[PDB]
Formats: C-alpha cells, structure tokens, sequence
C-alpha cells in the first residue's frame, strides 16, 4: 500500500546496473584488463563458482534490446558504469584514448535518450585499470588522483553534454574494506595468505579515494558543471544498525559502527576530517589531510547516493586489521530472534525500517541537503532445475520493493529530502565473489544462452511508475 502519487512531482524512479557486471566483451573493441578480469582469472578458487565477466550477460552486444526492456518498464532513470579501461585500455593517457571504447558509450547514451530513459553516469565502480593497478598500485598510490581525474575530465568532455548526473565511485566502503582487507574482492588483498595488510591498506585506499573523489568533483563544478547544467555525487552504502539494547554501551556501539561504515566518506565530505572514534582507535594508521584537502573537501559533492541492503543489530566486542577497529560486534539476533526474515546467503535480512532510519540519520548527523537511494534490491538463490516459469514469480521481491518504498515515503514525510529510488539490479548480473549463484534483478537472464524476460516485480514496477 504505497502508490506514486505518495512521493513528490519530482522523485525519479529508476533502475542500475554496472559496466563489470553487465557489459562482457572483455576482450572486444580493444578494452584493456582490469583487476577484476586479472582477480577472476588468475584466482577463480577466489570466485564461488570459479566463473567471470568475461561475458557476464552480454549488455555490450545487447544493448538495443535491453533500452527496449528498459522502456517496456518505464524506467524514468538507469544508472550505469563506465569501464575506465574500455575508454582508456592502459589507465592514463599516454597509452591511448580507445575510439570504439567511445563509440560504444554514445551508442548506449543516445540510445537511452531516444527511448526517453535520463542517463546517470558512475565514474567507477570497482574496475580498475590493470595498468594503474600494476605501475604504481592503483589507489595504494596517491598517483592514482590526477590519473583519475584526467578520466574524469576525459569523460565530462566527451560525454557530458548529454548527461545530468554523475557519480564518482560506487561503494568506496566496499572496495576498500574487501579489497584490502578481507581479499575477497579485487585485487584479493589482507586475508589469510595474500599479500598486503588489513591495518593499513583499507585506510591507505580510502584516502586516495576521497582525494580522487574531490578533483574530480572540482574538474566538474570549475570547468563542466555551468555548461552541461548536471550534478555530481558519491555513492555511499551502510546497513543500519540498531543497538542490540537500550543501554549506552550499544548505542555508543552504534555510533562507532555507523561511523566506521558512512562517516569514512562523510565526514571528510561535511567538516573535513575522519570521525572521532576513528581518530581515536585507529591514530596513527588513519592518514591526515593537508588544511588545504581538509578545507576543499567540505561540502565535496552535489548529492549522496546511499545503496541499503539491509541492517544487523549492533554491541561492545571483547592481529590488527579494519575489520577489528570499530569496536563492534554485530550480530542478526536478538533473543535468537532474527531482525528480519533471512534471504539466501545468509546475510541479507528483510529490514524495512532499516532505510528509514538510515536515511533520517544521514539527515540529522551530516545535513546532506540531496538524497538518493541508487540502489535497493533482494538477493534470491540461482536455483537451476527449475522452469523459467516459476522462477518469474518473484512475489517476495514485489514485496520487497514495496515496503522499502513505504519507508522512503516515511523519510520524505520526516523532512528527509530524498529525490530518488533506484531498483538494484534492472537485470541479473555477475555477482563479484558470488559469480553466479543468486539474482537481484527484476528481468530474468539465462546466464548462458544471455536471454531476458521480465519477472513479476518488473510488471509491478511498471505499474507503480505509472501511477
Ligand atoms: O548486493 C551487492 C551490491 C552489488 O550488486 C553492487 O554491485 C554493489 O553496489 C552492492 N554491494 C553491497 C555492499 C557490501 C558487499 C556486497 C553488498
């Protein structure tokens, strides 16, 4: 029981998807490696059923086709990501500008404006060059700020007169932390037997982010950002967390295991420095700003996108590494009651309430005057073995959707001024360390044979935009 006319004149309805996951055509148009193909490639035990993007589900081929799946919804918006390395196959400029790199992204922007789709345009997500990852480390490197920002500039120039809404990197949070810390995701850095160290790496690729994040925003409002009339922002995801109880050792639990998780990126971008908590408990291993990177990052972007899964409960805990810094234990269970129902892997937990909070939060700590929820989806399980017909029936994410879009609706009515909600996954997509065991999109795709058809929720889609 939400409908359209609940949410502002204004709120745009869309759905994402990302260059690594979706594209495929590793190899083709001469796109140059990144550390995602050299991760699935040279590690596939690192990948649960040892498979890779190579040709994920095909969008590069595809993408006429899935701009008409796109309208066939009604799509007001689709997020998408630019392979840095289909534009720029070694990473800088010296090793060349790839024109079928190009060509392909003004195919797929012209085509999504014919259609009426609004194309919103991510900077990076997660696949670096493999060229700037083996010269200098990629983001272990400060290097890694002018290399970034000259894509920046590179696609502002060549792109953006034809799109209103850019986002420097996706998830950060997630890079950093499974990247360097825990090696599961690319370059498979910090965990028990790879190379690196989880107490100083994850801060190390947070600093260069933040750093690269901001010259790219100044690229933007300087020399872009009156002419093309867009906005830029950061992608920054969290669960919720609720104190486990009502007594201050837990909500002092929160607010570190907040902090760790959204102030790394927020707080730099609202008063120019770390959180406390993290001062405080990480000291020496969490780098400085200069007062100059200190002053610039105030107030570093034209929006927050905030990606919500879902939220765990939170309390005091009892080899240093990030994942041990805040100090927090989390846990799903209460009373060995779960916070909300368990979907496939074990992780995600249905918590509606979760975004509402999450996003009153954001509001009350920070004061981000532009919200976007850029991605709000549910895992399901890849169960081969079954028709094509009942694996359409997707009821449970229908629901999902729905009481996550009550809770936007709550923040909205509580002053949070959230402007859009996206739909993660649009299609089914190759899953990062999970390859291809589980689905988040509302089109199906046969992950072989690369064929589309709209599940259930996609139809309930439809029909809510149109209200
Ligand atoms: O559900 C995981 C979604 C990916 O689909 C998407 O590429 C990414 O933005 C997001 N990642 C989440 C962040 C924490 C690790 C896995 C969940």
């Amino acid at each position: 029981v939400v409908h359209r006319r609940d949410f502002p004149q204004d709120f745009i309805f869309g759905a994402g998807g990302s260059a690594y996951q979706c594209e495929g055509a590793y190899n083709e148009g001469n796109r140059g490696p990144s550390i995602w193909d050299t991760f699935t490639q040279r590690s596939p035990a690192k990948i649960s059923d040892g498979s890779n993007g190579n040709q994920a589900i095909n969008c590069y081929h595809m993408y006429k086709e899935d701009i008409k799946i796109m309208k066939q919804t009604g799509l007001e918006s689709y997020r998408f990501s630019i392979s840095w390395s289909r534009v720029l196959p070694g990473g800088r400029l010296a090793a060349g500008v790839n024109k079928d790199g190009v060509k392909f992204y003004h195919d797929f922007i012209d085509e999504l404006l014919a259609n009426g789709i609004k194309p919103s345009v991510t900077l990076f997500h997660w696949d670096l060059p493999q060229a700037l990852e083996d010269e200098y480390g990629g983001f272990l490197s400060h290097r890694i700020v002018d290399d970034f920002c000259e894509y920046a500039e590179f696609c502002f120039w060549e792109f953006g007169d034809k799109i209103k809404y850019w986002t420097t990197f996706n998830e950060p949070h997630t890079f950093a932390v499974n990247g360097y810390a825990l090696g599961e995701f690319a370059p498979g850095r910090g965990g028990k037997g790879d190379e690196g160290d989880p107490a100083i790496e994850p801060y190390v690729v947070t600093h260069n982010i933040l750093l690269a994040h901001k010259a790219a925003v100044e690229e933007y409002r300087n020399k872009f950002q009156k002419c093309q009339e867009g906005e830029i922002g950061i992608v920054l995801n969290s669960m919720w967390m609720e104190p486990l109880s009502d007594v201050q050792a837990d909500i002092d639990a929160q607010k570190r295991a907040l902090d760790f998780m959204l102030g790394w990126f927020l707080e730099p971008l609202t008063t120019g420095d770390y959180p406390k908590s993290m001062r405080e408990l990480v000291k020496g291993r969490l780098p400085k700003f200069s007062a100059d990177d200190s002053e610039k990052l105030k107030g570093c972007y034209d929006f927050i996108g905030m990606n919500y899964y879902t939220a765990t409960y939170v309390t005091n805990a009892v080899k240093l590494s990030y994942e041990t810094d805040d100090q927090v234990t989390k846990t799903f269970e209460r009373n060995q009651k779960p916070i909300g129902h368990a979907l496939y892997g074990g992780w995600q937990h249905v918590v509606p309430w979760g975004l509402y909070k999450l996003l009153v939060y954001t509001k009350e700590t920070y004061h981000v005057p532009v919200l976007y929820v850029t991605e709000s989806g549910m895992v399901e399980e890849n169960k081969t073995k079954i028709l094509l017909s009942e694996a359409r029936r997707d009821a449970e994410r229908t629901d999902y959707h729905q009481k996550h879009l009550a809770s936007v609706r709550d923040a909205i009515d509580d002053g949070v001024n959230v402007k859009g909600y996206f739909v993660w996954s649009f299609f089914d997509n190759f899953e990062w360390n999970l390859g291809y065991i589980c689905r988040y999109g509302i089109i199906h795709v046969d992950y072989k044979s690369f064929e589309r058809y709209p599940k259930e929720s996609a139809i309930w889609y439809k029909n809510f935009i149109a209200g």
